[PDB]
């Protein structure tokens, strides 16, 4: 009710099964009556490599290229470049920002790691000091929406790749908490692309449904315990 | 034969202390009489899009985009992008592959980030089924040579960030030991730039001795309990 919705999304086919839970997301939340955005990342050729070209201004030290000094700088001077701008400008009017994406190499795609090295930038996100719970964009909520190829099974304490949870931390404490976000719990829709019809319409439904309480929610406590247990 | 190396830099400044650690890498390596080959991502501008031009070619469905299925067969037809074909032939001829990177939120920078979601495809360095001990790249070594902005006490588990370990995990365990690499405990230089000429020049001397009897060096238990403690 009158939140402002953030949804990074990470996926180059619409037809995916991240396309459905993407649309569904958007379905929904607008038919809340929340103001939906939506960055399609791959549609938008989004440039996810940090270079000198990100600062459009003359760099204050040329001699040795520092990113992380120099786009510091540059917000500073509001002379980042602009595609940088304008999603800041997005996650800065959110109340809640999503992340749909597929799992590549128990991460994100690179596109969306682009997005997060990119626009994430010191005094902006965070400061030093002024990060973790007085990070920047304390007062934003944050949610991971993952898809993967692998099965429940296959990500436990006794299985191969271990404890799904093992893999978020980067990404929730490392980013999100790092800037201020309250973290909600993740969506992880197993093996979409093993699991049958009456399956695949299952987790959708469990998305969907899940979104219609969303704002009751409470952010998760981002600590190593509730990652990696003891 | 015995002894190539294959070096995955990351960093846009030559001269910066990720520049170096590379140089000296490249040095003493090459003095014991090994044979190395450096893959400069941002000097290439590496593509870490994961798009539909990875493809060369007719798309075997370009109705519906997936990019897993679409690039194993690319591989098997013997399509891929250029780029991933130079990238492929190197790592398949290396015996040891060092990933030199500064750390990006928690993890690799969006344009190495890339490197991995387009080099390591279906087809070669693993199967479905086949990894981690029956990954198609079993048999080599791997090793991470990270830089961070972050101080020791930070990465403890009584500082903000938590055990570096924790971070580790879904680059040694879910990338190289999933490819079948075997993978040395990895060199961390803790926050560079804060640090004094006198002790940046110290951390430079250990990573160039440490190269001196890398050969002999076992590898780690890369095992969930290796990572994160009891
Ligand atoms: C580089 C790379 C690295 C990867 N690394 C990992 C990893 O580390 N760990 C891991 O577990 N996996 C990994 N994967 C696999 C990846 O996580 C899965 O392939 C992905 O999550 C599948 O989701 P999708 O959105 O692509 O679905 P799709 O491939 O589209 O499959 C879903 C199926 O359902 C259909 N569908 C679409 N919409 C709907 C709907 N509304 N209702 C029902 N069905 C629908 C689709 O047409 C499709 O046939 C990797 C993949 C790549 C390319
Ligand atoms: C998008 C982004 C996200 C980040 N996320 C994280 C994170 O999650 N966690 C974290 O801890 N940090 C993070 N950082 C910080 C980053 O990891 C550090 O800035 C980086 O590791 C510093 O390494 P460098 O190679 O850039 O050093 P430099 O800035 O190059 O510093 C080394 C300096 O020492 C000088 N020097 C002196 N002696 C020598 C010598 N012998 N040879 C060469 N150089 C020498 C160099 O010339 C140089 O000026 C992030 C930064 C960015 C840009
Ligand atoms: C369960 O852990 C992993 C780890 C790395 C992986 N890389 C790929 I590619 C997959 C799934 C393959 N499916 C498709 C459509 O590509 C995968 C699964
Ligand atoms: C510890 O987690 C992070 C996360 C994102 C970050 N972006 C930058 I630039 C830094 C370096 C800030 N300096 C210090 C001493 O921390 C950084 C550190
Ligand atoms: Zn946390
Ligand atoms: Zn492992």
């Amino acid at each position: 009710a009158g939140k402002k919705v953030l949804i990074v999304y990470a996926h180059q086919e619409p037809k995916s099964f991240n396309g459905s839970l993407k649309n569904v997301a958007v379905d929904e939340l607008s038919r809340q009556g929340c103001t939906v955005t939506v960055s399609d990342l791959y549609a938008m050729n989004f440039e996810p490599r940090a270079t000198d070209k990100d600062i459009t201004g003359t760099l204050s030290n040329p001699e040795v290229f520092n990113y992380g000094v120099e786009t510091h700088e540059a917000y500073k001077q509001r002379s980042l470049a602009s595609d940088i701008t304008d999603e800041q400008k997005k996650v800065r009017e959110a109340d809640l920002v999503i992340f749909q994406f597929p799992l590549y190499w128990f991460s994100v795609p690179a596109i969306l790691k682009g997005w997060m090295d990119r626009v994430l930038c010191q005094g902006f996100a965070f400061d030093i000091p002024g990060f973790y719970d007085s990070g920047l964009l304390q007062g934003k909520l944050a949610l991971l929406s993952v898809t993967t190829g692998g099965t429940a099974e296959m990500y436990t304490k006794t299985g191969v790749n271990g404890d799904s949870r093992y893999f978020l931390w980067p990404l929730q404490h490392g980013t999100l908490h790092f800037c201020g976000f309250k973290v909600l719990a993740p969506q992880i829709s197993f093996a979409p692309e093993i699991a049958s019809e009456e399956e695949r319409k299952g987790m959708v439904a469990a998305w969907s449904q899940r979104l219609q309480t969303i704002w009751k929610e409470e952010p998760i406590p981002c600590t190593a315990h509730w990652h990696f247990g003891q």
